[PDB]
């Protein structure tokens, strides 16, 4: 059917780890869903030491916002590159078919904008990222990536095909940064992106990230910014890594249903302790909380988690269940 | 039902790669299974060059012992930290639900002990490891990890749900060590763990293990300590890596049925050449031997295997089957 | 049945990324399929900078040729090591059962040959590689690896067990090289393999490839050597990595049906954006092209792809489908 006869809905995006409102089960027919993103190059402090990088972002955040649509909707993205930026940008959706995922059609210089439309033919969570020719990994590893979730029209289903409904949804973007280091091991500082470029490339070629972070910084998902839930709540965590393999794990919990490679036509993996999300992929895990307290959600290369930054927290409220776990004899001398 | 009315069984653990006696099919109702482990900090020689590290162990071995229970048993672990140790330790079971997998409830200083109980609600093989706050990867990468197998009450089943029964079971723990190196590349030596700590952290941040070993040392599963089987025997190999991805492969064989991420409610992957066990996971592979001779069981990053130590051997006895493989023309000049 | 009563077919191998002619559905009974490979040690230029390595090849190419047989055929390989070579070689087939995959029976010095036969009992794509005792990773990381596809006798089937038929097949071998570097970071040069060996070992122990390439060189699958297809064509891409994990991705497309770990008794994963092929494994992905133009096929660690060489191109001809993707507003100033 002609695309102009379809309903149009405008969505205003929210900052990760939160997700714009949507329906899990499609309450309308196929729609054109309109999104707007504004590219912002900005300085970002990424660790406790105060290390500052020139970040490249969709909509001011690392990661970019989670977009949510249904299978066989059209996504129409208006991408704006304001004159206050210095670099050329575009967008590649792994959800889309053709033209390097939209990248060949979305090249915007500072002061320009573009509008792309594509049909979301496959259900799943998918990465999107910047991909300007000749400079792809530098943009991606400077923060310029996010995800899109294309839900099946009748929502998520379990391994036997019965409905799974989430009560909350969070989006964790995991970012590998490669801050250039001198012979002594200190982090180098640069006046312009062009002066930074070759040293960025050499740092990248080490294949050894200096920082691995959730939501753009060491400790961004802790303390006052801890994710929250209650005992009994069904939580979906969408997790993306545009460049590098990760292995999420909820310390004290599990992934009850896991799409490790993120595509909903496949049955979920059950009862996972840890799952592998390949670089260039987004995955999703569903968990029902059974105990209260503090949970850590980490990349289970524990060096990556506790030294390089790939750890966040859940604060969960509710009743303690002594049947599931109890201290029989509390720590004491003998 | 009240936990005090359940049967109690005490299990004495054995040193890997062997596994304590158990039943595959549950011959009793749900039980409380009592285990005891004694933490031992000790010097360990880890390679042929005689490199010696201050190891941190459960029960004197790297890896710690494989514990075996059935789905919906209770595990009751008495953890003892004797006064002859120097550090604080605890335990996190990926099998357990709540309190950072038991870690928040098991913090023992030297001279203290504790008893934790938890319900084994999910069937699978799972990692356990030490996780003291602020120092997690150092303890884990010093050897302080093992695994627990929670069998389904009616044993293992194949992809179509028919019984799979193993005749032997082995447990291979793969350990990544990060021995600190100077500018020349030699391995540094330290007087106390506290003097070692920052250099341990910096070595860990390289993300490049100096040693990757099975059962605590280069060549621990070779020669007189080679795993054994006979042609026709069904062998289960449980394989864990608490920190880093591995990819097991039986040179000359296959994984007939493989739970790569280790959770038995999922159907196994069939006929695997090599399988990926994510860091922070335990997996299990079942193979029926069809040929005699020497097999190597390796991490199939072959550098990790043959230079850094992640290789062991099976010696298999029995009849050679010329139908499956034969030398038609033996190596000769022309 | 006695092997001498079976039909014999001789196959002449072709250079990757092309694949010798075969039938997907087995048009004969079980056969002995005869292959010949000649080992060739040669100099190879692997990057745009002109870096030259002493390569070790099966049949003159990196990767070696894709062999294709059907489940329960016999593979009979005549392996020739001519007197003009310097090193000892053998072959291990992950497809085979026993004697280190054939490696214990195929040790050929220069001037010698051997003939091995094995039964292809398991359907799938499998790695083969050189594995001389004491020197395995050096040979494998010098190019001495390929793959074999053992098709099910009734061809490939989808997740529901209905026929999947490919119109074209390509084989991409991904090779990690570890070219030794001095303190300044330049690539060292060597007079003989024996003088190269320890420095090869030390470079390998970094676990950081200097080059990651498709079909033996940076840009080998671009330009005039781009893979091709037409809109509507069903393409199977077989992808192997003998030593190191990879994560293939078709920029602008998907893996419609993916055997990530490559074994055809398992149902395929659907609609993959990116998939993980563990080191020591071969995988296969099936895609029906829906849009024309240039596609990049990359390892989606984008540093590995665009800086270290793990990127190739598809040129696809046909009709542009505006329904699937269109530029609504082309890039312009506002
Ligand atoms: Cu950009
Ligand atoms: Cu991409
Ligand atoms: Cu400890
Ligand atoms: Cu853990
Ligand atoms: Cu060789
Ligand atoms: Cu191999």
């Amino acid at each position: 059917v002609d695309i102009s006869t379809l309903p149009r809905v405008k969505v205003d995006l929210v900052k990760p780890p939160f997700v714009h409102a949507h329906d899990q089960v499609a309450k309308t027919g196929p729609r054109v869903v309109e999104f707007t993103m504004t590219i912002e190059e900005k300085k970002l402090v990424i660790d406790r030491e105060g290390t500052e990088i020139h970040a490249m972002t969709f909509n001011g955040s690392v990661p970019g916002p989670l977009m949510v649509v249904h299978e066989n909707d059209y996504v129409e993205l208006r991408l704006i590159n304001p004159d206050t930026n210095t670099l050329l940008h575009n967008i590649d959706f792994h959800a889309a078919t053709g033209a390097l995922g939209g990248g060949a059609l979305t090249q915007v210089n500072p002061g320009e904008e573009t509008t792309l439309r594509f049909k979301a033919t496959k259900p799943g969570v998918f990465v999107y990222h910047c991909a300007p020719e000749g400079m792809v990994p530098w943009h991606v590893t400077s923060g310029m990536n996010g995800a899109i979730m294309v839900l099946p029209r009748d929502g998520l289903k379990d391994e036997k095909g019965q409905p799974l409904t989430y009560d909350k949804i969070y989006y964790v973007g995991e970012q590998d940064f490669y801050v250039p280091k001198d012979e002594a091991g200190n982090y180098k500082k640069y006046e312009t992106p062009g002066e930074a470029y070759e040293d960025a490339v050499k740092a990248m070629r080490t294949l050894t990230p200096t920082h691995i972070v959730f939501n753009g910084a060491v400790g961004a998902l802790t303390g006052d910014h801890a994710l929250t839930a209650a005992v009994g709540e069904r939580v979906l965590v969408v997790h993306s890594q545009a460049n590098r393999d990760t292995r999420p794990h909820l310390i004290g919990g599990h992934g009850d249903y896991v799409w490790a490679t993120g595509k909903f036509r496949n049955p979920p993996d059950l009862d996972q302790e840890t799952w592998l999300i390949p670089g260039g992929t987004a995955g999703a895990a569903f968990y029902t909380f059974r105990q209260p307290g503090v949970y850590a959600y980490v990349n289970h290369n524990l060096i990556e988690a506790f030294e390089l930054g790939a750890a966040g927290h859940f604060k969960v409220t509710g009743e303690w269940n002594d049947d599931l776990m109890t201290s029989v004899v509390k720590p004491a001398s003998m």
